[PDB]
């Protein structure tokens, strides 16, 4: 791995692992259409299994990027429009508050205060309906961003209705397979369990226990290799064979809303390049990325801006992920760890590395 990459990667990631006390970590640096991989520590501490390029990590909310891109491809197929009312794909949703709530709203956390989580109480088809019927908006549509799984998760479930496929099936056949993401899963099959890292919360081995719409909101598990390929795909969408998937990626990186220096895409979030690390570093915490924020509509949305920092953070109980890339430099990074550690740290480290390579 070229002197410039090797130097900066090892200088940056080692101290992080030590200070955050991460049991196992994998990293990919994408540099001019080539991935370079790095691994440290353990996927399973008790059985002394190392991290490899075949270790599966829980992506958590980095899964929203796949959801955003699958929705994007549904639009490009002319199956859905972001401008369509939610009501058109869930007619039972009759309550008056849903009238001007569009698929765009759902996809971008701007429906008017949909809650962060679907209640654990929700278990059936009709349970979930009651939940969305009885939800009471704090705000009119398209005025405030509140980060929410109940919002983009519903977008996920609806965006695949006209196909007739289940969400997992649509994701597998329209996104995973065409991009050769052969070790990326919503449900990990028994054959891959040996590669499935344990996450660590308070020194305890844990795996995520999905409730309603977690598949759509945070249920993807992937390897460092498939994640680099996913980053490559997002960096250069026009090199992609399947026409709608190519469009779908581009649509996921369009800028629909602005809040501060941040622009909301489908799943992805973007800033203008070059950026102030401090602008990103303090745009993620338990009270920053999970805050109510007024948005300005971008009228009409800017299509994918090559001069951007495109990124997403994600976590589960036992895991912590980060992905970032800059299309104009053919550069990006993925960071997968089996401990949920502080977002600012993740961004700090990603920043150090890509800045020096660019």
């Amino acid at each position: 791995a070229p002197q410039q990459i090797n130097d900066i990667v090892h200088r940056t990631i080692t101290p992080l692992i030590e200070q955050q006390k991460i049991p196992g970590m994998a990293v990919a640096v994408i540099y001019q259409g080539k991935p370079y991989y790095f691994t440290w520590g353990y996927a399973d501490i008790a059985k002394k299994q190392p991290v490899t390029q075949q270790t599966l990590f829980e992506l958590g909310s980095v899964s929203k990027t796949f959801t955003g891109v699958l929705g994007g491809d549904a639009i490009a197929r002319g199956e859905i429009k972001l401008s369509d009312p939610t009501t058109k794909y869930w007619p039972e949703l009759t309550a008056k508050q849903w009238n001007g709530i569009t698929l765009l709203h759902l996809a971008t956390y701007t429906a008017g205060g949909l809650p962060l989580q679907v209640p654990d109480e929700v278990k059936s088809s009709s349970d979930l309906l009651r939940f969305y019927q009885n939800w009471q908006p704090a705000w009119a549509p398209g005025t405030q961003r509140l980060y929410a799984n109940s919002s983009i998760g519903l977008f996920g479930a609806l965006a695949v209705k006209p196909s007739g496929l289940s969400f997992e099936q649509a994701m597998q056949t329209r996104v995973f397979q065409p991009l050769k993401l052969n070790h990326t899963w919503i449900n990990v099959p028994p054959a891959e369990e040996k590669n499935y890292a344990w996450g660590y919360r308070e020194g305890k081995a844990v795996h995520v226990s999905p409730g309603a719409l977690d598949a759509e909101a945070g249920g993807v598990k992937s390897t460092i290799e498939d994640m680099a390929r996913w980053v490559q795909s997002n960096l250069k969408p026009l090199d992609i064979n399947e026409k709608t998937l190519q469009q779908g990626i581009q649509l996921a990186q369009s800028r629909y809303w602005q809040t501060g220096d941040m622009y909301q895409g489908l799943g992805w979030e973007m800033l203008d390049w070059p950026v102030n690390p401090d602008s990103i570093i303090n745009g993620s915490d338990n009270k920053i990325a999970l805050a109510a924020r007024p948005v300005k509509a971008i009228t009409p949305p800017t299509p994918a801006v090559r001069a951007s920092w495109v990124h997403k953070t994600g976590a589960t109980g036992g895991f912590g992920s980060y992905v970032a890339f800059i299309p104009e430099k053919e550069l990006g990074i993925v960071m997968l760890a089996n401990k949920n550690y502080p977002n600012p740290a993740r961004v700090d480290a990603a920043w150090q590395i890509l800045n020096a390579l660019q």
